[PDB]
């Protein structure tokens, strides 16, 4: 039903894969190698000349957040109403902003910029702890009473930052319990422990 | 008014949502934040991500310009007529956001040394929108479906500021050109665009465009 077209890395497809798995969905992975990409035809056929590319029936989508939002809308992972939907987007956009800063670090100046990035991290993670504290004491989800698509994206972002800076969640009790809680959902837990996830590099330049 | 926009005195990331509100005949309050106020630090520390725009829809307080655009798109019916169009609208907006981030990097961090390469790469960055437009009714109406969506105000602002950055950049794209003309002629939007409230605000905060 679903097909994910992407390079052999977790990157911008980790969240959407976690979402599919946790939700019991089935999908096909169409892996694109660098040689295949450098050939030029696939790229030229992509709307924005980039991956991921996603297929749902005969609907083809581009843009990782468009895919996440589409799955959130069709599978009911977008809040109970417009008010919560706006809050879900606010969380996702906040995640996207930090993922971009992370990507810039990883691909453009890991070596010289890592120390400054790590020092600024607490202040970049805190907004999510505050959001959790404002909804049911942070005991359940970040928005409302049900999981939303933005949470798979936030979970991946937290997971890759713990790799980048072990212990970065330690001073954030709500985020820490949230990560353990989400990571324990049965289907998500199996997915996170599987080779499909574990043996795929986080990024394409071997940095993390 | 049920809406309040809190931002610096620039068009920037608030131009598209303002256009949307004006084009939809909605009322809103403009709360202007000066640089001195910002440097004072307390408004900033109270902002969810330490940044503006901040938006209030009654007691619903939002941050993130695209969260605000999506919210208004959802509450005003500018988000497609079904799930498939909603996804396409999002795809347009995410593409707009990506190019806006590049424009922003150019403007604030590398104007002098980067403008040549930026402009040379610009046609390749605009083409996807021409392609999207060509695939919907021959590009004679909206970018997605048969009604206007929130992404379009964002796309229109993006195209307008790029024409200031690179005069004639749209001459290579017939559909985008006529599209801009079309949207810019909507009565309420046209009036807004020619008004002091829009015209007397700089596009960016460092004086470059
Ligand atoms: N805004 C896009 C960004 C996609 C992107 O940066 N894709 C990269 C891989 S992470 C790519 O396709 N690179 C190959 C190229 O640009 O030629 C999204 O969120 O999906
Ligand atoms: N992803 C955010 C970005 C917001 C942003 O970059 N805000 C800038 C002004 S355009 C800001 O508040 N700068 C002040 C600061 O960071 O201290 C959005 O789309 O709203
Ligand atoms: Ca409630």
């Amino acid at each position: 039903p679903y097909t994910v077209v992407y390079f052999p890395v977790r990157g911008r497809c980790a969240a959407l894969r976690m979402l599919l798995a946790d939700q019991g969905q089935s999908w096909k992975e169409e892996v694109v190698t660098v040689e295949t990409w450098q050939e030029g035809s696939l790229k030229a056929s992509c709307l924005y000349g980039q991956l991921p590319k996603f297929q749902d029936g005969d609907l083809t989508l581009y843009q990782s957040n468009t895919i996440l939002r589409h799955l959130g809308r069709t599978l009911g992972l977008y809040g109970k109403d417009q008010q919560e939907a706006a809050l879900v987007d606010m969380v996702n956009d906040g995640v996207e902003d930090l993922r971009c800063k992370y990507i810039s670090l990883i691909y453009t100046n890991y070596e010289a910029g890592k120390d400054d990035y790590v020092k600024a991290l607490p202040g970049q993670l805190k907004p999510f702890e505050t959001l959790l504290s404002q909804n049911q004491g942070g005991k359940t989800f970040i928005v409302g009473d049900q999981i939303s698509f933005a949470e798979y994206n936030l979970l991946d972002l937290l997971l890759i930052h713990e790799v980048l800076a072990p212990g970065c969640l330690d001073a954030f009790p709500l985020l820490s319990a949230y990560v353990g809680r989400l990571s324990a959902r049965p289907k998500l837990k199996a997915f996170l422990a599987s080779p499909e996830y574990v043996n795929l590099p986080i990024n394409g330049n071997g940095k993390q």
